[PDB]
């Protein structure tokens, strides 16, 4: 419960260790509130005090002004480190909102694989599902056993957007099913994944409009939706937290 | 992919078995679409053909007119069976929208424990979180081991709204934490639940406005939120599918 007043005094006293200790374990939304209530110079300073695992989350929560100001201020390495750790859809959201030359130097701060990822995601139309989606889903093969699937989920879990739905893909990565995480812990560990499939699923197109993601998510009452290309290959997922934001970006735009 | 045309012919032929076979494994939203495109007499007839485990889901998806017409038409036992199987928040949604004497005979069709449940949930203010919430969450004790928690989740899973977040409560059922299901499958089965708690959580009040559920869910990017009473006792949960509906009931009401 550290206030704008207490941080600004600690800054004035150059009590940098006390600041970093005071920021430990604060929820990212609460850190985003503090950074907003600060003035630009101190907001930039407190942001750099954060561990990079925290500051990437907080960055995604900031307003456009604070976000843009913060981009105008961090160094090349600090920026490079934010772009690496941002979730791919959050990385896209920044690049579509920034001016061209700024997005372009940002792009040059990405690693080759991250450049290819970011290039692909910005390449879907604006207001498309492809541009809302993240490729950090967890997928399993139909021929794996449930125990093997569970070891894959455990290895890959925290590095991924969500594990609450697990996707099944074939060898050519085409989407076969969408399974709740619970199905794997209710099932017999020696059963194949194919034993717990129903073979029916809802999926979006990457070229769907963002509002279709809202309509489809309301229709089927799911918290995550897979996105497939024209051949049925799984290319990413969209999650309910981002879809709720779309619902009220689109709602106010109607007003 | 059974159409309004094919069902109406089967009805005219009195091919009731063929109808029940044609409805097997159709997603509830697709059944709700078919029932809407029908006329009232056939919609009521096809609804009764459904297994009660299906028809309860479909009922929650229907429009107010079709829903109300269907209440005017099912028998006392058929109504009794719908009210039992409806999720408690979906049961509330029907009772707050129906006229008084109709809600009152409905109430008399409930079992004692279901009457006490429904009475309590309608007793929160209209437009409150209490009236959005369902008590069908899954909770564990902090002193249980992860293996014991996992057996409780398995016993209680499909009878509950979601298992994607598991709540920790003490002996007096006060909320101690909110844990992702993944935490239990990553953890050592012999660890206590208290070993995987962080002891911090977001919770709503039952007397919060429905729009606060929207604001809090957007703020913390969660798919489920617990609801606590003034003493901190867990009383229910709200889920993102219902909150997305609130967001656009409230959005259009602004327009
Ligand atoms: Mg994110
Ligand atoms: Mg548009
Ligand atoms: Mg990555
Ligand atoms: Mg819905
Ligand atoms: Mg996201
Ligand atoms: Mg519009
Ligand atoms: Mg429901
Ligand atoms: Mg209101
Ligand atoms: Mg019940
Ligand atoms: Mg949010
Ligand atoms: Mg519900
Ligand atoms: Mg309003």
């Amino acid at each position: 419960m550290l206030t704008d007043t207490q941080v600004k005094e600690l800054i004035s006293q150059r009590r940098w260790a006390d600041i970093r200790r005071a920021l430990v374990d604060e929820p990212p939304p609460h850190l985003a509130d503090l950074l907003f209530s600060l003035e630009t110079r101190e907001m930039v300073l407190v942001f750099r005090c954060l561990p990079r695992e925290v500051s990437s989350e907080v960055f995604a929560l900031l307003g456009k002004g604070d976000r843009n100001a913060l981009i105008e201020a961090l160094t090349d390495e600090e920026t490079r480190h934010l772009l690496a750790d941002l979730d791919p859809d959050d990385r896209t959201d920044l690049l579509q909102e920034l001016p061209g030359e700024v997005t372009q130097r940002l792009l040059n701060l990405l690693s080759p694989a991250d450049l290819k990822e970011a290039r692909q995601l910005l390449g879907y139309p604006e207001d498309s599902v492809g541009r809302l989606m993240t490729p950090d889903y967890v997928a399993v093969r139909p021929g794996w056993t449930v125990a093997q699937a569970l070891d894959h989920i455990r290895r890959r879990g925290t590095d991924s957007e969500t594990i609450n739905i697990i996707y099944v893909t074939d060898d050519r990565w085409k989407l076969l099913d969408a399974l709740e995480l619970g199905a794997f812990i209710l099932a017999d560990p020696d059963a194949a994944v194919r034993d717990i499939m129903k073979g029916s699923f809802v999926a979006l197109s990457a070229f769907d409009d963002r509002e279709e993601a809202v309509r489809v998510m309301q229709r089927y009452d799911l918290f995550v939706l897979p996105v497939v290309d024209s051949t049925g290959v799984l290319v990413g997922i969209v999650t309910a937290d981002d879809i709720l934001d779309v619902a009220q970006e689109e709602a106010t735009e109607d007003f």
